[PDB]
């Protein structure tokens, strides 16, 4: 019932106790490890009010306070009234900072009490919520210097109300397919592409087309606007031997941003919370560009290399890997844009794994997501034995908007 | 209930039914998942279900599943429980137990070839020095002048757990490592403490990096006994580098027989407590592991100096450059001696295909993602983007304490 988990690295051994707070489900079971599975009303409204309110209560030291006694009891009679209830601007703050906190598959969590909310409650329509996210882009941005940020929208009411911000990401690039069966930009966004085209969208059918925002504001359908262009801090990709590189033609966007997540809060549902922190190397370099069904260049970069590609044995793939990756990270701090490699994120997580289990009694962990997907072992988080469990306040995924509109 | 796997490189997807057979514990529950964690004197009252669950698989594979001689089989060795209060196993089920137990170890990467298995039976051994023999031809027989042949030695199984068969050393072959006076280690610092028995057991150790452990052997719960592996027999192979002509004077080399000799095989309940079992390696095992964890030889800073790479700055990635680099020679040097060895792009896609194969013939194929996965370009491998299930099914290998925090010397 007290855990403890080992690096073998170091043979440090920390003892968890926080996860018998865990309440959500897992998705494993005694006879099976679900690890690597990517995706496993009033009287449910006020036991997680009150553990909500209990835990913030408890983190600002007035635990079975009158404050605390209060504000339970004033919640408690507006969940009986309202059905829903409202949050303070402090329980909104703590609330989202939390979710990060407890957010398992992040490894740049060291960062999480440095966190700017805002508050976008008081939003009524699309043009409301382009004009809050436009804010949040240059916030965040902060001409390459980049802050941590989370904009937050309604709450859920009678699910025939959602807030929903339909891009995957404030920031991302479009995918077209091809006549000649192929694909043109991103492959992992030729879907919404379609959607934003089939709402009025005129693509510029090229490569590097930043997307179009498609936002919905109180259950409404959703609409089109353009993020002025100026905000869109983009890095062109070179390489600092290889000067055939440029030729590639490569280029990404500086601001990492998510908007299909759901925050929760207390039983509250936050459908439309985009936010946003800065790059691993790693997400660009190896996934973004690496990946089979995504921009998909080491081909085309070993062949630029002359790499002997005939033989798998020859590791070619891998040494045009690192290449790539110094690239991103090489183009990225020419240009100021706040970037971590993989080596000094993950060292910085275990600081902050070790940070946790002293203060918080230990640190929910995806060990699956946490360690880089290149160069694993040679970074602290492989030998890091690690917890996952379910914490809330939560960041969850949600339903893609298309499938439920009841237009 | 029927479980769903998907590739999501590929959107290929799988139905698990086969989890439904897995008796066995996880370590995980509803709350917590443990899949990262490395490490989450038997009754005839709970003897005969396994023997008979086992020997009802074994009959269906050979499909006489209720045959005339299945039934005399359970009722055989019913009666030999009942009298004797443990049983033997026919050379044919021993045979299918260990290529089962492979079958399912759901942390290797290499079952493809879990068919092909020399099965070793060592149930008649009776000493240490038998032990040594039955060892050297297995290394013999297994190395083949290099053109490696997965093989398992099968010692005398458990009674009343005094009188266990076990093998001391983690590995047939193994580098010596020893701590210093200063405080650092020469050797492989994985082995200083097998070093330091050994040595107290009366090796005389050479003390260079590269020393050959010797075998500390014991057999029927008797204190355990040195022998040395005729030197002829144990194949090593040079690491040089295909363009870097100053990496063979980093002056490492490494041995071509990985044979793990400290697990514990269970078929149909009864528990082989020695049996060691050798394939070949995959070139990351060696490359990025033995030689650049930093626990181990850890040799990264000494080839990016050589390689002269930016080492102010981690965003060079000048450790990962390294690494490729030295992958590369480990590689390079086994195909040049024409030792058996597999790149992780050539095994992981292997792995693909084997674990399709048997979800259609088996209904699955249960798997350890966090350990399938090789230790460097993780996502550039298809097995990163494979959804697995890892659940336990017998026969199977399983970890056992160190038999000196167990054993009880004699003197
Ligand atoms: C500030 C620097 C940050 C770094 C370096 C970082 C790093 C990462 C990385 C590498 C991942 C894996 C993403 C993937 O592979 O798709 C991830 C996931 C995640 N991050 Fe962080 N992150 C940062 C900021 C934030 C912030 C500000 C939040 C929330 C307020 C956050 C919450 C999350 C969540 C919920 C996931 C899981 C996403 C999913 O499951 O799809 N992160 N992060
Ligand atoms: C023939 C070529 C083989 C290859 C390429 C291969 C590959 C691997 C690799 C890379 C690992 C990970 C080990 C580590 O990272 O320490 C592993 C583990 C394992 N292999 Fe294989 N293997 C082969 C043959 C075999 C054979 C013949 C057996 C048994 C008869 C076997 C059973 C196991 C078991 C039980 C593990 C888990 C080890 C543990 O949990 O400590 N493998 N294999
Ligand atoms: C805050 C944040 C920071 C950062 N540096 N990187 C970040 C990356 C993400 C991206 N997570 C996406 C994970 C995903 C989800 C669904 C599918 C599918 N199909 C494939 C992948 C989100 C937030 C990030
Ligand atoms: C058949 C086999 C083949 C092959 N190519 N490689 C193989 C490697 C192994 C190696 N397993 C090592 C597992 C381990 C456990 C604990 C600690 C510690 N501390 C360190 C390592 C075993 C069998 C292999
Ligand atoms: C199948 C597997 O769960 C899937 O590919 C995971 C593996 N680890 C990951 N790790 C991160 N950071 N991001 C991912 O998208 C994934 N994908
Ligand atoms: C803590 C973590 O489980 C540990 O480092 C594991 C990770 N995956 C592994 N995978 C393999 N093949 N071999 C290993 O030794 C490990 N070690
Ligand atoms: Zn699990």
């Amino acid at each position: 019932r007290f855990l403890k988990v080992k690096n073998w690295e170091t043979d440090v051994v920390l003892t968890d106790t926080l996860h018998l707070k865990s309440t959500l489900e897992t998705g494993c079971t005694e006879h099976i490890c679900m690890g690597s599975i990517m995706l496993p009303t009033k009287d449910q409204l006020f036991p997680l009010a009150k553990e909500f309110l209990d835990q913030y209560y408890s983190s600002i030291k007035r635990f079975g306070s009158k404050a605390h006694m209060d504000r339970l009891e004033e919640v408690n009679k507006e969940i009986e009234s309202t059905s829903t209830y409202q949050l303070k601007d402090t329980e909104l703050i703590y609330g989202a900072k939390h979710a990060w906190r407890n957010a398992s598959r992040c490894v740049g969590r060291i960062q999480w009490s440095k966190l700017q909310v805002f508050d976008a409650r008081d939003c009524t329509t699309a043009h409301g919520m382009f004009n809050y996210i436009c804010n949040h882009v240059k916030y965040a941005t902060n001409k390459g210097n980049l802050r941590s940020a989370i904009t937050i929208f309604p709450q859920r009411t009678d699910g025939k109300h959602d807030f929903r911000v339909w891009n995957s990401q404030l920031i991302r690039y479009a995918g077209y397919k091809q006549p000649d069966g192929s694909t043109l930009g991103d492959p992992a966004n030729v879907q919404f592409t379609e959607i934003c085209i089939q709402q009025g969208w005129k693509a510029p059918r090229g490569r590097f087309d930043v997307l179009p925002l498609l936002l919905q504001a109180n259950g409404n359908d959703p609409e089109l606007f353009q993020i002025p262009p100026e905000l869109v801090l983009e890095v062109p990709i070179r390489h600092p031997k290889f000067d055939w590189f440029k030729d590639l033609g490569l280029k990404w966007y500086g601001l990492p941003a998510v908007s299909n997540m759901l925050l929760e809060i207390g039983g509250l549902e936050f459908s439309a919370c985009p936010f946003s922190g800065w790059y691993m190397g790693t997400e660009i370099g190896v996934r973004d560009y690496c990946d089979n069904s995504r921009y998909n260049i080491l081909e085309e970069v070993a062949k630029k290399m002359d790499l002997d590609m005939r033989k798998t044995s020859s590791l070619w793939k891998d040494q045009a890997l690192v290449e790539i990756n110094i690239a991103v990270l090489y183009s990225f701090q020419s240009d100021k844009v706040t970037i971590v490699d993989h080596h000094s994120a993950t060292e910085s997580f275990i600081k902050h794994m070790e940070n946790e289990y002293r203060c918080r009694g230990g640190c929910p962990a995806d060990w699956v997501w946490i360690v880089p997907p290149m160069s694993g072992s040679i970074t602290p988080v492989f030998h890091q034995e690690m917890l996952n469990y379910r914490l809330t306040p939560s960041f969850e995924y949600q339903p893609d908007p298309w499938n439920t509109h009841v237009w």
